[PDB]
């Protein structure tokens, strides 16, 4: 029966010609937004371009929040903020909250993500005892990306370190779970019986905005597997500028480079 809920977003406007299809995911946490990622398809394959939380931009005419920030009054904020400030125009919308990622996680059979060092979390309730490739379950990949203050080994001793440390290893972890999930799905793509339950799973546990249709995710899937084939599938992260060489996160000129390439700016962007 799964279907998935619904949001209405009014979508931006653009008079850009190079910004296409752009989905907007959202991993949710009165709410903030803990993972940001725009999957742009293509014609030379597919992109995810993951997009740092604790980035500081324009979110409305004169005025700046951090992108977490930005989903506290709604979707529709973050949608209208990412175009007033990177220039994003939103094509399409898919949320996930803690639990609907955790079930569709252990609906692929968790993700391998490597682990460099032992890691602890008394917030999130990460605890990875050892180095190496390790199987995360749902929830052991919700408290990876969740990572708020995470502890490790230095001197025989559990020792936290810098907010920017912990954002770094947010985004790299977020970076590895966003590709460990890419992975997972082509691996549940080649079995045929598998898709039936996993795709219905997958409806179910996603909140997508009223404009775009459950058969406009099956074309994303698609372009996806076809991206996977001809190696033309690619993950990066937005780069910003020293995160412990400024108070404020601050997109600099690499950001808006990157961001032009896909045909992204704020001059040619417009909400409602
Ligand atoms: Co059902």
């Amino acid at each position: 029966a799964h279907r998935p809920a619904r949001v209405d977003i009014a979508m931006p406007t653009t008079s850009s010609p190079t910004a296409g299809e752009t989905w907007l995911i959202l991993g949710t946490d009165g709410s903030r937004a803990d993972v940001i990622a725009l999957v742009r398809p293509s014609q030379e394959g597919v992109t995810i371009i993951n997009l740092p939380r604790d980035l500081t931009i324009n979110s409305k005419g004169m005025e700046l929040d951090r992108l977490a920030t930005t989903y506290v009054p709604g979707p529709q904020n973050t949608v209208n903020a990412l175009c007033t400030g990177l220039g994003i125009p939103t094509t399409h919308l898919v949320t996930i909250d803690m639990a609907q990622f955790a079930t569709i996680i252990d609906s692929l059979g968790g993700i391998e993500v490597d682990v460099p060092e032992p890691v602890r979390d008394a917030y999130t309730g990460l605890n990875l005892s050892s180095a190496g490739r390790h199987r995360l379950s749902g929830i052991d990949a919700l408290a990876l990306v969740r990572s708020r203050h995470p502890e490790i080994l230095r001197d025989g001793r559990w020792v936290t370190m810098s907010q920017a440390d912990g954002a770094q290893r947010r985004s790299q972890s977020t970076a590895t779970v966003m590709q460990a999930v890419l992975s997972a799905i082509g691996q549940k793509a080649s079995n045929p019986v598998s898709l039936h339950q996993l795709a219905h799973t997958v409806a179910g546990n996603i909140t997508l905005d009223s404009g775009t249709g459950l058969s406009d995710l099956a074309a994303l899937g698609r372009s996806a597997s076809k991206a996977r084939r001809a190696g033309a599938t690619t993950i990066i992260d937005l780069p910003t500028g020293p995160r412990d060489e400024s108070i404020i996160v601050s997109p600099n000129q690499e950001s808006r480079d990157l961001l032009a390439r896909y045909g992204y700016s704020p001059k040619t962007c417009r909400p409602a």
